[PDB]
RNA sequence: GGGGCUGAUUCUGGAUUCGACGGGAUUUGCGAAACCCAAGGUGCAUGCCGAGGGGCGGUUGGCCUCGUAAAAAGCCGCAAAAAAUAGUCGCAAACGACGAAAACUACCAUCAUCAUCAUCACAUGAGGAUCACCCAUGUAACGAUGAUGAUGCCUCUCUCCCUAGCCUCCGCUCUUAGGACGGGGAUCAAGAGAGGUCAAACCCAAAAGAGAUCGCGUGGAAGCCCUGCCUGGGGUUGAAGCGUUAAAACUUAAUCAGGCUAGUUUGUUAGUGGCGUGUCCGUCCGCAGCUGGCAAGCGAAUGUAAAGACUGACUAAGCAUGUAGUACCGAGGACGUAGGAAUUUCGGACGCGGGUUCAACUCCCGCCAGCUCCACC
C-alpha cells in the first residue's frame, strides 16, 4: 500500500510526545486504500464520549449503498487515551496525525503527535 | 414494466499480526452469603397507637422518625482558556490655548560686595601705523542692570521686676553664682521673639565637677536551722544607727542527709457490727471496718475500689404484653467465588443473511443496492 506523510508537520510544527493508533474503516475501504484512492488534505480528529474520532479524511471506492462520507474511529489505550486528554489539560497542545501507515498484514495505523505547533 | 451488468487483489483454516478499543472466559481478590476451628460480652421476647416536619429533578430503593409537647440530613437547577527556521500575528492609540508703538525721577528708616558693557585720566611697550593716532595692560574714577550676603539700626508684641524668711558652699582639699514663703506696681529692645518682595539670636527656678585606685562603704544586736528523739559540719534573715545638704526606731522566716524508740499502720489471725445495682432469698462468700494477739516497715507503707457465677421465688426495658418461652452481637485464622488485578482471549475495519463445517469471499445458496439500456410518460 502507499504510505502518506501530513505537509506541514516539519515546518511550523514541534513535536513533544508521540504514539501510534490503529484506525476504523470498513475493510472494504482497506482495499482501495491498498490501491491508493485516497486524499489526505486538511485532515484531523477530535475527542468525543472518551475516543478519539476522524472527522474529515476521504477514502475513494473501488457492489451497493456504502457511505464512504462519514467519520471514522481511531483506538488508543484504555489508561493512556483516558489520560492523555490530561496531558492537554496543561494549556493546550495541538493532536497531529504525522503520517499514515500500513501494517505488514496490509491494515492500516496513524502516527500521533502532542505537538506545540498552531 | 423490464433487457443487462456489479459485490473480500493474503494462494483453505485461529489471526482483520499489532492497534493495553468493546464484550465474553479462567487464574486471583474484597463486599455479599455459607462452612470448618478457636473465643468474649449482652437480660431476652412478641406486637406497635399517635404526633410534628414532608419538595420535584441533578447524588442517595422521594417519607423521616421519635418518646408524657419538639429527642426530628442538606446544596444547586448559568460562559471557557498560554512564546521566537524558507510563510505568519485581525482590528484596538486622547495629547489643550495669548499679547501691547511714543517722555521724567527719590529721604542714607535696609546696608554692603562682586560680576558684565560702554568712557575719560596717570602709565610702559627695540608693539605698530593712514600720523596728535590705533592696541595688549598696570593704578585712580563716574554710571545702569543682575546675582549674593549680614553680627544690627528700626518697629511691634512680650517671659514679672525689686526685696527676701529659708538657704546652698563641706570625708578632706580645689574652683562659683544666687531662686518660686511673704509683698507693692494700669506689663519697659538693662532680657528675648517676630516682621518690612532681608537675616541671625538659648540669664532664671529646688545646686555641680575633679585629686583612678570600694561606683554608696563602714558598725552592731536578736531570732533561727534539730524540733518526736539522735548523730552532722557550719550558715543567714527580720531590725536599728553612725558618715557628707530633707532623716528611719521592732518583726518572725529559708535547707535537709542518715538511724529509729514509745507510738502507729499494714499483712496475718479471731470476732460484734456495716455494704452486697431489678426487689427478695440463699450456697459459693467478696469487701472495708475496728479491737485484741502475732510478723514486719516506720522516705520505696495509712492512694482510689463495692462484687463474678448459680439452685430458687417474684420479674423489667419507649408503650403494651409472653416471663422457665428463646437468642442476639462481635473479632480472628481459613477451605470458595460476582464487571477489582494479571492473563489464555473473541469480535476486530471486509454489502447483507443462511447451510455445509474443524472455519468460509475462496464450498454451496438467497436477496438487496446502484448504474446502464429498451419504454408508457
Amino acid at each position: 500500500a502507499p504510505v502518506l506523510e501530513n505537509r506541514r508537520a516539519r515546518h511550523d510544527y514541534e513535536i513533544l510526545e508521540t504514539y501510534e493508533a490503529g484506525i476504523a474503516l470498513k475493510g472494504t475501504e482497506v482495499k482501495s486504500l491498498r490501491a491508493g484512492k485516497v486524499d489526505f488534505t486538511g485532515s484531523f480528529a477530535r475527542f468525543e464520549d472518551g475516543e478519539l474520532y476522524l472527522e474529515n479524511l476521504y477514502i475513494a471506492p473501488y457492489y451497493a449503498n456504502v457511505d464512504p462520507r462519514r467519520k471514522r474511529k481511531l483506538l488508543l489505550h484504555k489508561h493512556e487515551l483516558r489520560r492523555l486528554l490530561g496531558k492537554v489539560e496543561q494549556k493546550g497542545l495541538t493532536l497531529v496525525p504525522l503520517k499514515i501507515y500500513f501494517n505488514e498484514r496490509g491494515y492500516a495505523k496513524v502516527l500521533l503527535g502532542l505537538a506545540r505547533g498552531k
